[PDB]
């Protein structure tokens, strides 16, 4: 029954879900399969005239989280169960992935002009999918709301398939294809939102981790201009939990090392021109290539094999240098995080339980870091268990005597204090922040990276006032304030700033705090970025 006639004059049926409408799978490229592969991807050129579009599609290859060169058990089992005919019949993947999704309240029609909400799902850059992301209770809260919006939702190559970097990959100008996707997304929305209802000038870009992170490089994108066709893409971005990427130039050592590894995997070490090779091999080869390489779940963790990289084109820079010499889009913004983002990503080094090992793994990891860099780092980090992640749990979650405190470093670098250091260059708009402690108690985990995913699509909860309703009300009038909550969320400016300036939530609701705390681990971290970039 729904129906919208697109720019290029086809007409497209949906599905009628009852609490809503739904247009899904929408074709929004050419499948950058065969020799398109790695590279930006081209518009579709098909006609979609009296197609529906009633599911959704598939998602783009996956790689085993606990992809590694090495051979364990947790890398065995989940390649047994992504293999799974079950698996793939739930949860299918393929390369001709490139879809868009358009979910939009009950009786909406053209010209409508609702605010739209586009979201980009983050998956440590290696997997993820459009369909895990239910919009209902979004879509719902805004009408009870009074400030219905349109959500999108948009397909991007992740893993070897998107972001696959190296001397090759520059030459040819094919970095971050990945993010390449999401920004013929927003192109694609531009031009053909009005159809089903939506206001392409009231475009908010939000994303949560991976997500999160991606919505940062947009802003940073083409050193800040998201012009298309004379006008922005977006009005306005919430990050949830990612700010900025702390990585080296495409061409760098560790984007050459995994782009080498990847060749040797797939059998084409010998090639003169390895990335012709990979073209070439069939989907499967590629896919059994890139699960032997590390995976964001094995023990390298935070150091990703795939993850976007400064390219000299579209991301002029190293990414905290773009931000200190203001070359972004000044567009207000909403960035927080969950207290204990890095307890996930500890769980992956459980084998490091001394000082000595300690000190090791973060020297592995980080390869600009000089000794002087590392000492003082595990300084500003020290063992003393109280005082990592999960935080304010005492002698609680000592699983080793290294896990809180490597819990604590992965999670402020890559997170929470990564966004103190946005927050405190950024003057592109008005800026609003939230952490989240709405998990407080919860053992080993803390309030965990991704929870916030389960409030804002799943089930309801105190954070699911901020993950939805605020959420909606910024989108809508570009101020959290209207949504009409209890507590006033107030204006960041910055870190050293007087009085609270941070949205807290717990179990019971919502409250204010100040953004000021481990100053030491902010200043051991970012006093030099680039020492601790991948
Ligand atoms: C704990 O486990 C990790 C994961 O295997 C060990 O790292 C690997 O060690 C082997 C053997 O030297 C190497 O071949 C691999 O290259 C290492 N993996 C990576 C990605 O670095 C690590 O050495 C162990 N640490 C301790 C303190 O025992
Ligand atoms: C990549 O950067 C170049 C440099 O100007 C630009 O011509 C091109 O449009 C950019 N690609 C995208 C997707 O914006
Ligand atoms: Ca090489
Ligand atoms: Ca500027």
């Amino acid at each position: 029954a729904p129906t919208a006639t697109l720019a290029n004059g086809d007409t497209i049926t949906g599905l009628n879900a009852i609490i809503n409408e739904a247009f899904l799978g929408i074709p929004f490229a050419e499948p950058p399969v065969g020799n398109l592969r790695f590279k930006d991807p081209v518009p579709y050129s098909g006609s979609l005239d009296g197609q529906k579009f009633t599911s959704y599609g598939p998602s783009c290859m996956q790689q085993n989280p606990e992809g590694t060169y090495e051979e364990n058990l947790p890398k065995a089992a989940l390649d047994l169960v992504m293999q799974s005919k079950v698996f793939e019949a739930v949860s299918p993947s393929s390369e001709d992935c490139l879809t868009i999704n358009v979910v939009r309240p009950p009786g909406t029609k053209a010209g409508a002009n609702l605010p739209v909400m586009l979201w980009i799902f983050g998956g440590g850059f290696e997997v993820g999918g459009t369909s895990t992301f239910p919009p209902a209770q979004m879509i719902t809260k805004s009408i009870a709301m009074g400030k219905p919006i349109i959500h999108v939702s948009v397909n991007y190559r992740v893993s070897s398939w998107g972001f696959l970097a190296g001397d090759e990959i520059k030459a040819e100008g094919s970095a971050n294809a990945g993010l390449k996707d999401q920004r013929l997304g927003m192109q694609w929305v531009a031009d053909n939102i009005a159809a089903f209802g939506g206001d392409p000038t009231k475009v908010t870009i939000f994303g949560e981790s991976a997500g999160s992170m991606s919505v940062m490089c947009h802003i940073l994108w083409n050193d800040g201009d998201n012009t298309y066709k004379g006008k922005p893409l977006f009005r306005a971005g919430i990050m949830q939990s990612g700010a900025m990427v702390p990585s080296d130039a495409v061409d760098g050592i560790y984007g050459n090392e995994i782009f080498d590894l990847l060749a040797s995997n797939a059998g084409c070490g010998s090639a003169s021109d390895k990335l012709a090779c990979l073209r070439g091999v069939s989907s499967d080869t590629l896919e059994d290539a890139t699960n032997n390489t590390p995976g964001f779940l094995a023990y390298s963790s935070l150091r990703l094999s795939y993850l976007p990289r400064p390219d000299g084109v579209n991301i002029t820079d190293d990414m905290y240098a773009l931000v200190r010499e203001g070359k972004y889009a000044n567009i207000p913004v909403i960035i927080g995080d969950q207290n204990d983002e890095g307890t996930f990503f500890g769980t992956s080094s459980l084998n490091v339980t001394t000082d000595a090992q300690a000190r090791e793994y973060f020297k592995q990891s980080f390869v600009h870091a000089s000794d002087a860099e590392i000492d003082t780092l595990m300084t500003a980090y020290p063992g003393d268990i109280t005082q990592g992640s999960p935080f304010d749990t005492g002698i609680l979650n000592a699983l080793t005597p290294q896990f809180k405190r490597i819990s604590a470093v992965l999670g402020d670098l890559g997170f929470t204090l990564a966004r103190r250091y946005f927050l405190n260059h950024y003057t592109g708009g008005t800026k609003y922040s939230f952490l989240s402690k709405q998990l407080s108690g919860l053992p080993v985990l803390g309030t965990f990276h991704s929870n916030d995913i389960v409030f804002q699509d799943y089930l309801l909860g105190s954070g699911s006032l901020i993950y939805n309703n605020a959420f909606i009300a910024f989108a809508t009038d570009l101020d959290p304030n209207t949504a009409g909550l209890l507590v006033k969320w107030p204006e960041y400016t910055s870190s050293s700033q007087s009085g609270n300036n941070l949205m807290m939530i717990n179990a019971l609701g919502l409250y204010t705090g100040k953004d000021n705390f481990r100053t030491a681990g902010y200043d051991a971290l970012f006093s030099n970025p680039p020492s601790f970039f991948v």
